[PDB]
């Protein structure tokens, strides 16, 4: 018998749920193109894979409110992230990476439909720019300024002149959770009950697919069975995911369920079809269609190299080899206490591209879904927190 794993204040669980020991590191990895002009002329992309660039994550929980006799808890995950240079590949702020011009293909997308009219695209044409652009790799996850962003920020000041893919990520949180701690059931232990005060999504077709199942990811339910399913709820992948019993494992002196993310999960099947918007109709197994969480802008989430994905996507783009031990995602779990020893959470990010005869930016494009970055999120227990752990046991 334990539950010692449940949070209430002065516990085991608690203390390491507010402020995680095993620190979290964030690497990136980006897509160098080799060949824009001939893109652009309807050849095949040829990319270089740039990395990594190492981050050490700082993770706690704030607005912590205790809720419903204890068996709720309200936080925000606050997480921020500190640059390793000697673990990465060269300095970001130094380092140019070539690719495509996120921020001029968002406001296109955002001028077909309308989440900014058609009719400042008289902008565009006006300041004529570049499809593939050059960026440090600083500017490209932090943010940087940009053009036609700005002179819309002078009409619609909602809208912000700087882009980045991280933009304004370090030293915040991903919005309001409320956490069910394990005192009606350990089973129920670290689940989630809400996300910004509402219980499923907005986005998804499906009932369904609009679930919120699992935890937060960084952590599981105490006595784990090899025959059960684990879901987790990723908001940055803007829906649930699970992941399913692979192998035992060991992990330092402690056995392990290796679990990771099947290729049911992007699949076009069946369930999943409520994730292709607007109609059932998918670009195809292997991708998501993000860009109803993305703020409108054509970004399509895959694993890296179009990891268990259909094989179209990787012949697309010269440059992708995918592997499944570099770009699996799998986590080590200690099955007893239900906590993470070893993890590597992976997933790409790529933009949709396609020909527009509007814009003469597009040029002759071909229509493929573009590798731009993918990134490894990772933790691996050192040894006296795991021989402390291991004695603790008994
Ligand atoms: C991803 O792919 C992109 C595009 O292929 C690469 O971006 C290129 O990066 C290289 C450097 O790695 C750049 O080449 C350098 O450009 C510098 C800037 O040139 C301007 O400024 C100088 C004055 O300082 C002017 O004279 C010049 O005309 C330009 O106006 C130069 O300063 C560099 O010169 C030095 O380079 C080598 C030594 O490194 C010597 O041979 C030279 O004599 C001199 O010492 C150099 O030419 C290039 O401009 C970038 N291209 C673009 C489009 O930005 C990324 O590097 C690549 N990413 C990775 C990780 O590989
Ligand atoms: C986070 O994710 C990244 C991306 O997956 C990951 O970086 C990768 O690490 C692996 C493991 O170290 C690297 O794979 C190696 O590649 C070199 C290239 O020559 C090989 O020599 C290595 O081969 C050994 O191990 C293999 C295991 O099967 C054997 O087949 C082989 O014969 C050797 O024994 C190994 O394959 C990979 O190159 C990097 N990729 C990048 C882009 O850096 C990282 O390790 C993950 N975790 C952490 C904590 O960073
Ligand atoms: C990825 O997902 C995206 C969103 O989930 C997809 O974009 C959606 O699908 C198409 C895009 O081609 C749009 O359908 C069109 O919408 C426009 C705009 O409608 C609006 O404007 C009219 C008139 O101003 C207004 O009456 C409506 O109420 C709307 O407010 C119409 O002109 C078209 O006829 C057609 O309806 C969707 O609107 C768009 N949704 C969003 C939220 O962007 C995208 O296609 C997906 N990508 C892939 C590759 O599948
Ligand atoms: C989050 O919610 C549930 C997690 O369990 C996921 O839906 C579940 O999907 C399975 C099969 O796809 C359903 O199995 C069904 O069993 C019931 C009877 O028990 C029956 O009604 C069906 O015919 C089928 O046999 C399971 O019931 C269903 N869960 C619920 C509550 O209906 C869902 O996909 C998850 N969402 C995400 C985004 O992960
Ligand atoms: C993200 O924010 C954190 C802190 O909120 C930054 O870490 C600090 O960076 C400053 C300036 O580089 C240093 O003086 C501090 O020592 C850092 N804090 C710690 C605990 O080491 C971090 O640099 C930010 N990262 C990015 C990419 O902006
Ligand atoms: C995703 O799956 C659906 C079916 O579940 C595909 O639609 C089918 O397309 C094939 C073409 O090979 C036809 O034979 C079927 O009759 C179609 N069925 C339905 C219900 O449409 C769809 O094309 C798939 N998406 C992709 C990108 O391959
Ligand atoms: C968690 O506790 C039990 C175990 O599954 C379950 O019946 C209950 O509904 C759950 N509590 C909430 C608030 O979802």
């Amino acid at each position: 018998i334990e539950k010692k794993i449940v949070l209430r204040n002065g516990t085991e669980a608690f203390d390491s749920w507010e402020k995680p020991p095993l620190p979290v590191y964030t690497q990136f990895y980006f897509f160098n193109v080799t060949n824009p002009e001939e893109i652009l002329r309807g050849e095949t992309p040829r990319v270089e894979e740039v990395g990594p660039y190492t981050y050490r994550e700082l993770r706690n929980k704030a607005n912590i409110q205790f809720g419903d006799n204890g068996t709720t808890i309200s936080a925000v995950s606050n997480k921020a992230y500190v640059f390793e240079r000697d673990q990465s590949v060269g300095d970001p702020k130094i380092d140019l990476i070539r690719t495509l011009n996120i921020p001029v293909l968002t406001v296109i997308e955002w001028s077909q439909v309308h989440f900014l009219r058609e009719i400042i695209e008289a902008m565009l044409k006006a300041y004529q720019q570049k499809l593939f652009v050059t960026h440090t790799v600083d500017e490209l996850l932090w943010g940087y300024k940009d053009e036609i962003l700005s002179l819309i920020h002078v009409f619609r000041p909602d809208i912000s002149p700087y882009f980045g893919l991280f933009y304004e990520k370090n030293g915040t949180n991903d919005g309001d959770y409320v956490f069910l701690t394990g005192e009606d059931s350990y089973l129920n232990f670290t689940k989630i009950v809400e996300w910004n005060g509402k219980t499923s999504l907005d986005w998804w077709i499906t009932d369904k697919c609009n679930m919120i199942n699992g935890t937060d990811g960084d952590s599981f339910h105490p006595l784990i069975t090899k025959d059960e399913v684990l879901y987790v709820f990723p908001s940055d992948f803007c829906r649930s995911v699970y992941i399913t019993f692979s192998d035992y494992e060991s992990v330092q002196g402690l056995p392990a369920f290796r679990y990771k993310v099947p290729a049911e999960i992007l699949a076009n099947t069946s369930d999943n079809a409520g994730f292709c918007i607007p109609e059932g109709n998918c670009l195809g197994s292997g991708v998501l269609n993000v860009s109803i969480c993305k703020n409108g802008a054509p970004i399509i989430m895959s694993f890296p190299h179009f990891y268990q994905a259909d094989e179209r996507f990787v012949s697309a783009i010269e440059g992708m080899h995918p592997n499944q031990e570099d770009h699996e995602t799998f986590v080590d779990i200690n099955p007893l206490t239900g906590i993470i020893l070893k993890a590597a959470k992976r997933f790409q990010i790529n933009i949709y591209v396609k020909k527009l005869d509007d814009f003469v930016e597009t040029g002759d494009i071909r229509t493929m879904v573009f590798p731009v970055m993918y990134l490894n999120e990772s933790v691996h227990i050192d040894k006296e927190t795991a021989s402390r752990l291991k004695s603790m046991i008994n």
